[PDB]
RNA sequence: AAAUUAGAGUUUGGUGCUGGCUCAGCUUUCAUGCGCCGAGCGGUGGUUUAUACACAUGCGAGCUUAAGGCCACGAGUGCGUAAUACGCGAGUU
């Protein structure tokens, strides 16, 4: 089989800044009509720029070297833009829930640094969050959930630079 | 110049739930093994944690002009007490 890649994604991979995290491989199993258990290995790659635009790629196959490839060059198909302040930490609070899973997640001042779990060290540290502190609840037994999860929770949050023409009010002092 | 939230493994042919168990965290013992006991300056800590069990012996309240004058402060434990207790807040005959 083979993977596709486009030609405006070539001028990104000699632009930026680039780097990889499998998030988890997981086998899953079927008994089918004719043969037996066909397995495959459904692989899960996270893909960001360290300046806020993150990327998720989820991929099936029947082997663990080309479902992580699949899952890698669908992850760098499908790329996200997100908001930080300054390339640290997030505008809100932020709270969501996927599956059923209740993350939590708020703001840091900078020099915080990570207080994060364990696959999501990476993944701040790939998409570009340095001072966040989270915590994550219900069944957290899933790795892709979190993934998909904190992609959605990273679009949640709302920005302030699209008023200052409109609302006729300049946004600035950031003295606490 | 206000200093502020870590999970993972475990259940099933697999997936997700459902809550539980465990490990990684910090603190804690004259704990129990194995090993050193070089020497000094120190902090500190033991509620002999328990027995409010039985105490050998020695010492802990004597001072002072026979006689008289002053020795209810210090130390220990938590039996009893669920409220004349203890804490907080007002006023006192």
């Amino acid at each position: 089989p083979l993977p596709p890649l486009p030609r405006e994604l070539r001028e990104a991979l000699y632009g930026h800044r680039w780097d990889r995290v499998i998030v988890d491989v997981r086998r899953t199993h079927t008994p089918v009509r004719g043969r037996g258990k066909r397995e495959e290995y459904t692989a899960m790659v996270a893909t960001g720029n360290m300046r806020g635009v993150f990327g998720l790629g989820i991929g099936v196959a029947e082997s663990a070297q080309l479902a992580t490839a699949r899952a890698h060059l669908d992850s760098l198909s499908r790329l996200a833009a997100v908001p930080l302040y300054r390339g640290h930490t997030l505008y809100t609070h932020v709270d969501h829930t996927f599956h059923r899973l209740s993350i939590r997640m708020m703001p840091r001042p900078a020099g915080w640094g990570l207080r994060c779990p364990d696959l999501l060290y990476e993944l701040c540290g790939l998409v570009g969050l340095r001072d966040v502190s989270i915590r994550v609840r219900g069944q957290r037994g899933s790795r892709f959930f979190v993934a998909q999860c904190f992609q959605e929770a990273l679009q949640k949050q709302t920005t302030p630079h699209d008023g200052v023409e409109a609302t006729g009010m300049y946004i600035r002092e950031v003295f606490r």
